[PDB]
């Protein structure tokens, strides 16, 4: 049987885009461009903090300094801080926190691999710490997904090898992360998003220690 589960947050275990979002709204009203909406978020989602205010920046072709971008790149990460301190338990998505009681009683280890620089601070607003086994750090990785770095390191940081592991993923980059690392992928969401070739289920209250545990048999 697997002896870890490796969990990506946004997506898996909260949302944390929203915010994400907002900032960047918020950032964009404030300085008068038009435009930043949940479909033009789309060409936010997963980008560099750089590459997202240019792309913002490029809308009203708006020029900026060195000095500007780096305060307005600032600005924006000061308001994503400010608006997650609202996070709570009422944010774990279903299904979440029945998996990790299970995981843990059947001395499952428990891993983040996630991107999230406020990954530890987020899952102690939802009550989770005390599930986590560890939290890669994405500070000491070389690479981001879809580069497997974040899941090989949430693995030996539990003492398991990758190949021991499930991953929980709802992006095609995590996914092609997981596979890379040698953890066997389980997705969230849409086939037409994540492949045909990996097991999807379409919400997180599809994801149980059952359903985990034969999709192990079955591969
Ligand atoms: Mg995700």
């Amino acid at each position: 049987m697997f002896k870890a589960v490796l969990f990506d947050l946004d997506g898996v275990i909260t949302d944390t885009a929203e915010y994400h979002f907002r900032a960047w709204k918020a950032l964009a009203e404030e300085i008068g461009i038009n435009g930043v909406d949940r479909q033009f978020n789309e060409q936010l989602k997963g980008v560099s903090r750089e590459d997202s205010l240019q792309k913002i920046l490029d809308l009203a072709d708006k020029k900026v300094s060195a000095e500007e971008f780096k305060e307005l790149a600032k600005r924006k990460n000061d308001n994503y801080v400010k608006m997650i301190q609202d996070v709570s338990p009422a944010d774990v998505y279903p299904g979440i926190l029945q998996l990790l009681k299970d995981l843990r009683s059947n001395k499952i280890k428990i891993a983040l691999a996630s991107a999230s620089k406020n990954g530890p601070f987020l899952l102690e607003r939802m009550n989770l710490t005390g599930y986590f086994d560890a939290i890669a750090d994405p500070a000491e990785v070389a690479a981001s997904k879809p580069a497997p770095d974040i899941f090989i390191a949430a693995a030996h940081a539990v003492g398991v090898a990758p190949s021991e592991s499930i991953g929980l993923e709802d992006s095609q980059a995590g996914i092609q992360a997981i596979k890379d690392s040698g953890a066997l992928p389980i997705g969230v969401g849409r086939p037409e998003d994540l492949g045909d070739d990996i097991v999807i289920v379409p919400d997180t209250s599809h994801y149980t220690l059952e359903f985990l545990k034969e999709v192990w048999l079955q591969k």
